[PDB]
C-alpha cells in the first residue's frame, strides 16, 4: 500500500528534540536527499526534554536469569548508545565516563536496590556503607553531608552524564551540514495535525495553515506527539523537576569529574556546566501530570504538557532536602534557574518506535518513558531501521505499537519511580502561587 522507500522518498520528521535530531542525523548519514523536520521551535527547543546541561547515561549488562525480554531490549539500546558515546566525533565530547552511585536511605529502599538493580548486573560495583564512603567518592569539599541512613553502590565505568543539550545541537548542525532542512518556529514548524488520505499519512498540517506532504512521516514529537495521534492511552505525558545554583569561581574548581549521585527516592545531582557554573538537582518522585478531561473520551482524563521555567515549592524543598543529606553547605543557596521538563511514559516504560499498523507511511518514535536522552546517538538508528523495515528482533517485539497494554491504564500508577509523597501528582492541584519564583519581584 504505501509508496516504495527510497532514499528519494521525501521524509518528514516532526519534533526537533533528543529523538528527532537524532533521527534526522541517521537519515542524512545513510543517504536520504529530501529530510525536513518540524518544530514550534529552533534548536534546541524550550520544552524538548532533551534539553538540558546534564543528563545520566548508564549501561548494564544483566546477569543470565534477570535477562526477561523487555530489559534484554534495554541493554541493547544502552550497549549501542555507550558504543556510540564514546567514539561517534559528534557525540564523543559531550559524554562524561565519571561513573554513576545508586543508593537508598530507608532498608526497604536498599534492599530493592540490591536485590533487583545490584545483584542482577554484570558490573563490578564498590559498597557505599557509611558516610565517609560516600565523601571520598569525591574530591574534597564536594560531598560534605552525614547521609543518614544512606547506603550504597558505585558503578566505576560504562556511565557518566552527558551535556544533552550540547549533544543535540551537534546533531542538528550536523544534520543541517549534511542537507536536513529545519522548518523550527511558530507557527510554520508549529505541528496542529497529521494529514490523511486514503486511511494513509501523506504529511502533516502546520497552525499556519500550512500542508506539508512525504512519502513517509516520522512522530518523534516527545511529550507533544500524544496529542497529534491517538495513541490509544500508551503514551502518558509525564513532568519531572530540576534546578541549579550557581557556583563561585573558586569553589566550582573541586566539582570536576563527579560520578553521578542518585538516591532513588531523594534525587541526583551532576556537575557544575562548563559554561555558567551552574549546578543540577533533581528531586526525585514518581512525576506530576497535568490531568485534564479527555476530549475525545467522556468522563477520563489526560495528561496535558504545559511550559514552565518554575518549579513548585513542593520540589524545590525536596531537592533542599536531598542537599542537606549530601552537601548541607549548599543547601540554603537561591536558586538561578528551574523548570518542569516532560516526557511520556509508555505502559511497561519500554520504547515505543513502530510503523502504525493502520497507517504504513506513519512511523512513531515516542515513549522515552525517563530514559530517552542517553539514547541519543544512536536512537535515530534504530529509528531508521524501523523507517527501513529491518529493526533488529532483539528490540523490535518490545518498541512495538501495543495498545493492548494500555486499555483502562491506570494514570497514576507510580511505574517503579519513588520518592516525595510517592504518588503521582497532579499540576491542576498545585496552586499559582505555590511555584518558585526566580527573577520575579
Ligand atoms: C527531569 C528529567 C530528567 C531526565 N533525565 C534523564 C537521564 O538522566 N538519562 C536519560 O536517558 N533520560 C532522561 N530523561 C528522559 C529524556 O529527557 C527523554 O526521554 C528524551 O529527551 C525524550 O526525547 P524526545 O525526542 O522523545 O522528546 P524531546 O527531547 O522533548 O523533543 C521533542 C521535540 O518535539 C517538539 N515538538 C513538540 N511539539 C510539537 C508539534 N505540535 N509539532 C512539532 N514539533 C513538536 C518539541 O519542541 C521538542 O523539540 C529525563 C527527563 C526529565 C523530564
Amino acid at each position: 500500500a504505501p509508496s516504495i522507500l527510497s532514499t528519494e522518498s521525501s521524509i518528514i520528521v516532526i519534533g526537533a528534540g533528543t529523538w528527532g535530531c537524532s533521527t534526522a542525523l541517521h537519515l542524512a548519514r545513510r543517504g536520504y536527499k529530501d529530510v525536513t523536520v518540524l518544530d514550534p521551535h529552533p534548536v534546541p527547543s524550550p520544552i524538548a526534554a532533551g534539553n538540558d546541561i546534564n543528563k545520566i547515561m548508564e549501561h548494564s549488562e544483566l546477569k543470565d536469569g534477570c535477562s526477561d525480554p523487555r530489559s534484554a531490549a534495554f541493554s541493547t539500546f544502552t550497549r549501542a548508545a555507550l558504543k556510540a558515546w564514546k567514539t561517534d566525533p559528534v557525540f564523543q565530547p559531550y559524554f562524561h565516563e565519571t561513573g554513576f552511585i545508586i543508593s537508598g536511605h530507608t532498608p526497604a529502599l536498599i534492599d530493592h536496590i540490591r536485590k533487583d538493580e545490584v545483584e542482577c548486573s554484570e558490573t563490578n560495583f564498590v559498597k557505599l556503607e557509611t558516610a565517609e564512603d560516600f565523601r571520598r567518592t569525591m574530591p574534597p569539599g564536594v560531598l560534605t553531608g552525614d547521609f543518614p541512613g544512606w547506603k550504597g553502590w558505585l558503578h566505576k565505568s560504562g556511565a557518566g552524564w552527558i551535556h544533552a543539550k550540547k549533544a543535540m545541537i551537534s546533531a542538528f548542525n550536523e544534520a543541517k551540514r549534511l542537507g536536513v532542512r529545519f522548518v523550527t518556529g511558530s507557527p510554520e514548524g508549529n505541528v496542529v495535525s497529521l494529514v490523511y488520505e486514503d486511511g494513509d499519512v501523506v504529511g502533516a498540517r502546520t497552525a499556519d495553515g500550512r500542508v506539508h506532504k512525504a512519502h513517509r512521516t516520522i512522530l518523534s514529537a516527545g511529550a507533544g506527539s500524544d496529542s497529534l495521534l491517538d495513541f490509544k492511552k500508551q503514551l502518558r505525558p509525564t513532568a519531572w523537576t530540576l534546578c541549579h545554583i550557581q557556583m563561585g569561581p573558586e569553589e566550582v574548581k573541586q566539582y570536576r569529574n563527579l560520578p553521578v549521585l542518585f538516591n532513588i527516592a531523594k534525587g541526583f545531582f551532576m556537575e557544575p556546566d562548563e559554561d555558567k557554573h551552574e549546578l543540577k538537582i533533581c528531586d526525585e518522585h514518581p512525576g506530576y501530570c497535568n490531568f485534564l478531561p479527555d476530549p475525545n473520551r467522556p468522563g477520563q482524563e489526560k495528561s496535558v504538557p504545559f511550559a514552565k521555567h518554575q518549579i513548585p515549592l513542593e520540589a524545590e524543598a525536596r531537592a533542599r532536602d536531598f542537599l542537606h543529606d549530601t552537601m548541607p553547605h549548599l543547601a540554603d543557596r537561591p536558586l538561578s534557574f528551574a523548570r518542569i521538563c516532560w516526557d511520556a511514559d509508555t505502559p511497561d516504560r519500554a520504547f515505543l518506535i513502530d510503523r502504525h499498523p493502520e497507517h504504513p507511511s506513519l512511523l512513531v518514535a515516542v515513549g522515552g518513558s525517563g530514559n530517552g536522552a542517553m539514547q541519543m546517538p544512536t536512537i535515530g538508528g534504530f529509528i531508521a531501521d524501523a523507517l527501513e523495515s529491518k529493526l533488529q528482533k532483539e528490540v523490535k517485539d518490545i518498541v512495538r505499537w501495543r495498545p493492548e497494554t494500555a486499555v483502562d491504564r491506570d494514570w497514576r500508577a507510580t511505574q517503579n519511580r519513588f520518592g516525595g509523597p510517592d504518588r503521582i501528582m497532579d499540576f491542576q492541584q498545585v496552586g499559582e502561587d505555590q511555584w518558585t519564583k526566580i527573577g520575579e519581584s
